[PDB]
């Protein structure tokens, strides 16, 4: 009943709820992503700002005793048909939003810390994204540097950067340099570094659930226009959570404005946009039918599924139900390349015999 | 040597100089869109404001002859084989980033009867898209109206709507009524209404290119997760110049919103949004390679070839070079839906002589 074994390219882990309380300078103590529980409501304050509110209801469907417990999760991993698997954050992901970049360093420097220690620890089928400063790129570089020291193989990105420091800009340079010298992983996960709740009128569900797009094409247009991936071609980055469908969409509508729009497009490239793209622009999907289409029909080979453990958007706890639905009449070689090969190209876990 | 007829689902004209100065009454006609070509740059004028000015290439963007003599334009459609074309305002397109609903009310009625009355009289291999006030929808309705029954087949709407005139919000729902009971195509084009966001640094002709995707998918997550289109079947949506293979992918994306997050979601909807999108939901490209997979590949049938004559990213003069280049290898019957077949079910041309 699981037989069809999967590496997942996007999973969370639920941080101790005293991770920072305990392990954080005392002046800095009180600033750190910190929650109540009371009335029917959860909410989480960042550094002196009330960031979020919601019912316990919500909030508590994400949190499968998996989601918190890294035996259970290791359990329900096999259960679930899959093998490797890439962890992001849940409150670390609040980093991204905080102003003080002393705040952003100290936090990320203690939830490395934890992730190493206490969590990839457990089982080699578990890759972490370290955390580094959206904030200050000596700091981004520094932690990237301490992570890959320690065997990191990815950094998390928000998708929505600081204003002033978009993708495209110079700021991010030393960071881009840094991470093909060390072969880590860009990975840069969606709905992170902003607010997503932009949308309060009928259909706000759906509509904000697409608005989280918006920070992905963009990143993804910065770093292919900018020239950060032409000047790194051993950088690879991976947009979490967004699908896959749009990236050659994407790829299209840059070639266009490169080559009908050239006497405005500064700077040059070596190669054109969608070159770049499908060489080192990678992007995860849970359900989405389109990734296989994307593959076989728009020459986009860079799809890789993810489970996106324990999210309601994710595939817990039917993976192999979505999976073996998805890829029923689908040439075998296709989804050997989604849900496998794409993850150890990026991502060293220990390799199972492939079959086929 | 060899050619293909085609149809269009996009080009602009470029309207007189003095159109709203000789034609609107003393408190208007001074606040009516102005362009200036002048020492190296565009520049307009809307009701006092400076609304763009922008960098031209005295050198390598010349306009074609046929932007300015409207038989030349004729003579091009023959030369590039195309029989029928979609054509879209240029300065017309600036009412919707006006603030007065007067102005805005006025100078689209002017717009309308000199399109009918001295550009489409030209052939009726000509379809026009009629403009409707972005701001009132009495006026908006009135218009589409007294439009229906001058024989237009589209009417147009900038892709970001005035602040608080979202695509969800219930202003609208006369307008799609009215559309649908007159049969007439909403034709949504991109860069269009007041521009949300504009990169200033590194790659900036590339990413601003892609930024005017943004509210092309925003208007589309709006009519879908809103229940528009859902409560008008009759009601098709064309968009113009955002490229296809997102559209797709943006149905997946809406689906998990649904399907993962339908506690959340009103309204309910009779259908799943990409059912609501297969059914309704166009959209054009003029290079798009990835245009032709979403079709074989993502069960998107409703993708339609454009020229965007006399735009720098349309196809002018490479027409033939460029959709032969497009289709070679690809099934002949997916040419003709992409090329001929959407067309004629969104609008109505005379017969296409047939050869051999
Ligand atoms: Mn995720
Ligand atoms: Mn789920
Ligand atoms: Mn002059
Ligand atoms: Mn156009
Ligand atoms: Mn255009
Ligand atoms: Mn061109």
């Amino acid at each position: 009943m699981e037989k069809l074994w999967l590496n997942s390219a996007d999973s969370h882990v639920l941080e101790p709820d005293d991770l920072w309380e305990r392990a954080l300078p005392a002046a800095l103590r009180d600033r750190a992503p910190r929650c109540v529980r009371d009335n029917g409501r959860e909410t989480v304050y960042v550094d002196g700002q009330v960031v979020r509110r919601d019912p316990l209801d919500f909030a508590d469907a994400m949190r499968p005793p998996g989601a918190l417990d890294h035996h259970i999760r290791l359990k329900d991993l096999d259960d679930q048909g899959i093998w490797g698997e890439v962890v992001f954050p849940s409150r670390g992901l609040w980093t991204a939003v905080m102003t003080d970049p002393v705040l952003a360093r100290e936090c990320i420097k203690v939830y490395n810390d934890w992730l190493k220690s206490d969590f990839l620890s457990l089982s080699p089928r578990l890759v972490g994204a370290a955390m580094v400063s959206m904030l200050d790129t000596d700091d981004a570089v520094a932690e990237l540097r301490r992570a890959a020291d320690l065997g990191y193989q990815t950094v998390f990105l928000a998708a929505t950067p600081p204003p002033g420091r978009e993708f495209n800009m110079d700021v991010w340079e030393p960071l881009w340099a840094a991470a093909e010298e060390a072969g880590m992983t860009v990975s840069i996960h969606i709905g992170t570094g902003a607010d997503t709740v932009v949308a309060r009128g009928p259909g706000g569900a759906v509509i904000n659930y697409v608005e989280t797009l918006f920070p992905a094409q963009r990143a993804v247009a910065q770093l292919v226009a900018s020239g950060a991936l032409d000047r790194h071609p051993g950088l690879r980055v991976l947009i979490a959570e967004a699908g896959c469908a749009w990236v050659p969409a994407l790829a299209d509508r840059m070639d266009e404005a490169y080559r009908q729009h050239g006497m405005f497009v500064r700077p040059k490239l070596s190669m054109l946009p969608g070159e770049l793209v499908r060489r080192q622009v990678y992007a995860s999907f849970q359900h989405d039918e389109t990734a296989i289409g994307a593959v076989t029909a728009m020459n986009y080979t860079n799809v890789l599924w993810g489970s996106d453990y324990p999210h309601l958007e994710g595939t817990f706890p039917r993976t192999q139900e979505v999976v073996t639905e998805l890829f029923a009449g689908v040439d075998p070689e296709v989804r050997d390349l989604i849900t496998r090969r794409n993850f150890t190209d990026l991502f060293t876990v220990p390799a199972l015999p492939a079959t086929v």
